[PDB]
């Protein structure tokens, strides 16, 4: 029951943004470079590590340790899915777009049942290895803040920030592509004046899917789905 | 933490080998094996095979994910796409170039070499214990009167240790190269057992075909050494392969 890894077992390597590492194989290891950790920073590592520990699932990065602040997780070759749709010169088809968001429904409804708010869902945190949800959250990223959240964060936040990881699968594109400023979008999306444009979504793009993304990024916090209803309708329309 | 799941909330479905082993759903789709069996007695017998999963996260060990009392005892994994490195040997013929079946054998190190450095012996590791996930990602399970073709000497004849397991990679080692189970030309469970055991019987390495690293048949002759001691470690069989 000690996810300690004894210091000296691990070969770091080259520089990621995080390094990659050789433990028992290849393995992705996070470096907090300070000579001594502020009592700020302490708390920080305990709650990371704490809330990695109890999660077991495919479609969730794996934790494997920690060492004191590092924290040690399976390395995913690949990019993330923000590369992939964004930066990437190759689309998907539909099928696997389904696919990318009912794996990613799996792993957010394995969360919530958990009693765990990631708070900071996004494409970027999103590696395509297999969807392993990653970056961690309790128990730039203005794109996926739902109104309330510019304690605002709950499984009701999420709910909305995968409405947006849904809005860039069918279209492809980021919200508000008009806006280049982002102090109105804060403002705009804020009071309640702006919305993604699901006028841009794929005609490939079932209508289910289509209707759930609104769902996922309505106004009201409370009127979004629950990950289990989330996930019935995606895996059922697949 | 308990990684208890609480009865009814797993959908079991298709059973698929036998205790038994079934799919099922439970945030995605999950496998479930059902113990054979509630006593009190049996009861902590139960967690301690389970404390034992529960110190198993890493990438080539199948996905502990949880465990069961009611109804009945059970285990639960991650499902896997695809068969095991058994079918695809000696079944669906499928083949793999040179290239993936090394591949095949580093993460299996790297699973093995992880297991002991939890200091776990598997007791049992033979080609349908490994799943080919995603028909890429090796996953070594089923650790928690049958299969001897993978059973060293000592162990026929504290006979399980970490260098019987190393002997039973070495014949995996053998099915990978070989292509076809040991002592195939041998069809005698009883000749096996006693020629094995005594000493008298190995491997026919002249069945490895010529696309074989000579770092990697020397390093099969290292697991399946008839003594014990004479065998390499997975920290040493896991760096030569790795450097292979
Ligand atoms: C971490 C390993 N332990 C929990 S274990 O020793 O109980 N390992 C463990 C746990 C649960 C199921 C199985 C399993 N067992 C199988 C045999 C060959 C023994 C009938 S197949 C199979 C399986 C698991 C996942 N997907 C598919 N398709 N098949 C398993 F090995």
């Amino acid at each position: 029951d000690d996810w300690e890894i004894p210091d000296g077992q691990i070969t770091v390597g080259q520089r990621i943004g995080v390094y990659k590492g050789k433990w028992h194989g290849d393995v992705a290891v996070k470096m907090l470079n300070v000579t001594a950790p502020t009592p700020q920073q302490l708390q920080a590592f305990k709650n990371e590590v704490g809330v990695l520990r109890k999660t077991r699932h495919v479609n969730i990065l794996l934790f494997m340790g920690y060492s004191t602040l590092a924290i040690v997780t399976q390395w995913c070759e690949g990019s993330s899915l923000y590369h992939h749709l964004h930066a990437s010169e190759t689309k998907f088809e539909m099928k696997k777009l389904i696919d990318i968001a009912r794996q990613t429904a799996r792993g957010m409804d394995y969360l919530h049942a958990k009693s765990i708010i990631h708070r900071d869902l996004k494409s970027n945190n999103i590696f395509l290895h297999t969807v392993k949800i990653g970056d961690f959250a309790t128990e730039g990223s203005i794109l996926w803040m739902a109104p309330e959240v510019i304690n605002p964060y709950s499984f009701q936040s999420d709910v909305y920030a995968f409405g947006i990881v849904l809005y860039e699968l069918m279209t492809g594109q980021l919200p508000y592509s008009n806006i280049n400023n982002r102090d109105q979008i804060i403002e705009m999306v804020g009071r309640g004046s702006l919305s993604p444009d699901l006028s841009k979504v794929r005609s490939n793009c079932p209508k289910r899917m289509k209707r759930l993304m609104a769902e996922c990024l309505k106004k009201k916090r409370d009127e979004r789905p629950s990950f289990p209803r989330i996930l019935a309708e995606i895996e059922e329309l697949a």
